[PDB]
């Protein structure tokens, strides 16, 4: 029923492991008490599936009751959506392509290709909106 999106993030596919450049979550579905551990899980889960994903590869990893939709583009970045196990796939993949197309336009490669960490100029504000908007397709 309630097909939610708990996380959306953009990573830079690197060697060691992907670097999260911009992220947003929606933990309003959990208790105020555990929104700390749940958040931590999301971050770790997102990074884990971003590092596992090769360039030009799209996959959906199942972890418990969540699903990590991830797509690593050739240009070097990788999008990750952590939604409910039964969140509609097609809509999910369409959002990843939207986020990735827009991010690649907004932040040229030289802005994040060689950064040890992320910064404000590498953040994507539209996410704040996309995570709420695309809830329950």
């Amino acid at each position: 029923m309630a097909m939610r999106i708990y996380y959306i993030g953009v990573f830079r596919s690197g060697g060691e492991k992907a670097l999260e450049l911009s992220e947003v979550k929606d933990l309003s579905q959990f208790g105020f008490f555990e929104r700390s551990s749940v958040g931590q899980f999301m971050t770790f889960f997102a990074e884990t599936v971003a590092s596992r994903t090769g360039a030009g590869q799209r996959q959906s990893i199942e972890e418990g009751n969540y699903i990590g939709h991830v797509y690593a583009r050739s240009e070097g970045i990788c999008g990750v959506l952590i939604t409910d196990k039964e969140y509609p796939v097609r809509p999910a993949y369409t959002l990843l392509n939207k986020i990735l197309d827009e991010y690649l336009v907004a932040h040229p490669k030289e802005e994040w290709a060689d950064v040890t960490e992320t910064n404000d100029a590498l953040k994507m504000k539209q996410l704040d909106t996309y995570i709420s908007k695309y809830q329950d397709p």
